[PDB]
């Protein structure tokens, strides 16, 4: 209560109990006033593959999606070594300690006051009537580290645009335009805080463990199957073989490999590839509305060892690398590269087709022969892992809504959920400045400048799964690397910048196919 | 309480339960001082039609009259296409988040500081002792869209007038004045808010419904009437001729077309028209007190199709038009007409007459001639419609209080009241500078200057009337325009400005009559 006394307190910790594991981080953020106090639309120019038509909001949002957020580079190996699973469960969401001030410029200098009764207003959306810009990988989140402070990203969405003469970024009759003072939100001045709960619905679990066994290779290689083959047709007569001795290929088996497609390969070692200024001419794509879309990431597929594709897997950068591009002989020491070859056991690989099938009937008189499948998709009685998550990786998307959808789970890797936590949402109030003695109907143009600035909290309950497997000898687990270096690992620099080395994924620990 | 805490929340929705809709608006306002905080008598010069005498006040008033600051262009679409009728009930009224700050100027440049302990003093007349200057269509009203921020009008009335010698502005032993500070008044501070609540009284109810047969045409085609008339005189007999065979204008009706009066009318089309530099000799007018006033607007009379009147109907603009004019070949592009046509069923038009009428006594040397009436007015049994009230038109007036009326409905649209909305006064309270230390006697010229902002809510609860018609057909509805358009209808331009682009009037679904 009131301007002297605090709105709560610093918490950041883990808790581990039994099955559940209990996160909370705080960071510090800072609100600007976008736009003015304005809506603006925005749109492209011309016809082409990126068109749009949308609008530009005097609002910022908190995104704390990504998994580095909640957990620390420790937790993240004590959570991965120990454990075949995860779901969230329950999520608790706090802002307080909120203090506005206002920015005065006399000539060419700043000078920083602190106004006590100005407001800030907040809402969060439970019921999804807004657009929903979060689970598309958006900059702007929780920074990993506990001591970074960072800037509240700007809301905005984008609509329905429309075939005009030479432009396709007329509006249609359906573009949507929603402001959101139109929601009752919460206004707070510098005592008073913002809090709400929410509650994830059952999901499964995402999978900790990397299979012990090949689909093809699921047998009892001491003992033939009962199942008779036609090996040989030579000799004006049929010969059957019976599936055994040792002879893989041949046996029947009761599942097979999962979808996809193939995808252009590129070699790590940079002397190798085939020199092109870009790569979107190559790329796997997909059209809608007569627009071509890169197709990425693809399912699962891993490439070649040695090998990697374009955008068919995820890949992050360090706190080093600023602006929009790096380059170096090899992939660059900044790109931290993910890699789905864990997968390889059920998924397919991308450097090659799916399979052959035949091609023609036979006589007498004509040979058979077969053609090369380079696509692939859903059949009955095929299995298939889900892309993995990493500690840098989103954690959930919003499943749309629509009358079908098929094994809805993310592209890009997390919880598909068809009621995903609410974005929040949350302005500087205006203020004007001194208004005219004579009455003016036009509306009011200056306003006092101003920003915000508080603490913010994230509190997830995590559900996991328990470890159990009687396999005798040691496994793989993610340990530090050892060798000396200049700055330890997951950790700052001299000059005080934190550096993530490398990607971590989920998937050490085995299990039985 | 307190500076630190605040005192409300922001709530703008809307919400449909049965028969009730609700509606809630906020927005964010700024006060100046009026006049030096003095009163002061202002009037005219000379004779002439526009002659006055009258105070302006160091005050200012909240107005929510006008429609669309209640609802939204889509609220308005989703009342209009379902039901038949609408009528207020209670509404509720709120200021919070008050915060007073005042401007000091060194040299040219302006520093404008936040001052604590400063109030506002505000009231409303609940038994309407001032006099009442809403309902008089006025502008500083809500702005329509919740994220502008207005500046509050001034408060000034004016009074009776007396002949002088040269001038009608001289004052009249009657003439009233009213100091506001001699009503009882409530001073806010910053943490303290202020509320009232108001109730409507039954007024029926407004007709969304267009109606579906015209008067002449109420009958049974298929059968004659019983009623005998005299067709024909000659041959030295008389003639009786039977109503029916399908010949219309025969038929005998118990009701007649409602009032009205011719008005001039001149064609959309430009080159049509004859150039007068002004409409005002042309007009209809109705004088009082000697000077004449243009009449304005009549009764609902629709013009001919393709031709409109000189103030005879509503007509509004956008935010895209700033000063006192706009011109173009055809009505301009912001210029937002009206049009009441849909009432022409009942209603006279306003291209001709309102019919024919016996000239002269007969014999047998001389023949029958008829004279045409201009004008009319009421009668008994005749029946008409009230025009139409829309997004942009005010909702109510006050009905003035005299010794007779006739169906008091407001000639702009809306409802008459008896004992409408209180007005709502705001001011804010001097603050004087450093006095002498030598007493003076005299008033105290030189103040503070500063000013007030904050929010306002308005809350009203409209009851509205269902539809049922068993009509087989579909209807005519409000739908938004089929065309690709650069920018969406009812929204923002990529400048940032609000933009309504037509009026929208209550009348599609139709009525049997």
């Amino acid at each position: 209560d009131g301007v002297g006394q605090s709105s709560g307190n610093w918490h950041c910790d883990s808790v581990w109990m039994g099955d559940r594991v209990l996160t909370k981080s705080t960071r510090t953020w800072s609100l600007p006033t976008y736009n003015n106090h304005l809506y603006k639309q925005i749109n492209g120019s011309g016809t082409g593959d990126a068109v749009y038509f949308g609008y530009s909001t005097p609002w910022g949002y908190f995104d704390f999606n990504r998994f580095h957020c909640h957990f620390s580079p420790r937790d993240w190996q004590r959570l991965v070594n120990n454990h075949w699973g995860i779901r969230p469960r329950r999520l608790n969401f706090k802002l307080f300690n909120i203090q506005v001030k206002e920015v005065t410029t006399t000539d060419g200098t700043k000078t920083i006051a602190n106004n006590l009764t100005s407001t800030v207003q907040v809402f969060a959306d439970t019921e999804h009537q807004l657009p929903y810009i979060l689970g598309s990988a958006h900059e702007g989140c929780m920074p990993p580290f506990p001591a970074d402070v960072f800037m509240l990203p700007q809301y905005g969405y984008l609509t329905l645009n429309g075939p005009g003469s030479n432009n396709n970024n007329l509006s249609t009759p359906s573009s949507a335009f929603y402001c959101l003072e139109y929601f009752p939100s919460q206004m707070l001045r510098t005592g008073n805080n913002f809090v709400f709960t929410y509650e994830f619905e059952k999901v499964p679990f995402h999978s900790m463990f990397m299979h012990n066994q090949a689909l093809d290779r699921l047998m009892n290689p001491l003992v033939d199957q009962y199942l008779w083959y036609l090996d040989a047709t030579s000799g004006n007569n049929l010969t059957f073989r019976k599936a055994g001795a040792k002879n893989f290929p041949e046996y029947f088996r009761n599942w097979i490999p999962g979808p996809g497609c193939r995808n252009q390969q590129w070699n790590k070692v940079g002397t190798k590839n085939n020199p092109q200024t870009g790569t979107w001419a190559s790329a796997n794509k997909w059209r809608l509305q007569g627009r071509l879309n890169k197709y990425a990431p693809g399912q699962p597929n891993a490439p070649a060892e040695g090998f990697l594709t374009n955008a068919g897997d995820l890949a992050f950068a360090n706190a080093k690398a600023t602006g929009a591009t790096t380059a170096a002989g090899t992939v660059p020491a900044d790109i931290l590269l993910t890699s789905e070859s864990e997968t390889t056991t059920t998924n397919m690989m991308s450097n090659n087709g799916w399979g052959a099938i035949a091609s023609n009937n036979q006589n007498a008189s004509v040979a058979p022969t077969v053609q090369y499948e380079d696509s692939a998709h859903v059949l009955p009685g095929m299995v298939w892992q889900d892309r993995d998550i990493y500690l840098q990786g989103p954690i959930w998307a919003k499943i749309p809504e629509t009358d079908g959808h098929f094994h809805p789970s993310p592209l890009m890797g997390g919880f598909g959920l068809k009621n995903p936590p609410p974005q929040i949402l949350i302005k500087n109030t205006p203020v004007p400045a001194d208004p005219p003695t004579q009455f003016s109907s036009q509306k009011i143009n200056s306003f006092i400048t101003q920003y915000s600035t508080g603490q913010m909290t994230v509190e997830i309950e995590w559900e996991l799964r328990k470890e159990n497997s009687k396999r005798w000898n040691p496994e793989i687990q993610y340990t530090a690397n050892f060798n000396n270096s200049a700055n330890a690992q997951f950790s700052v620099n001299n000059n005080g910048l934190y550096i993530e080395d490398r990607t971590i994924g989920t998937r050490y620990l085995t299990h039985t196919l």
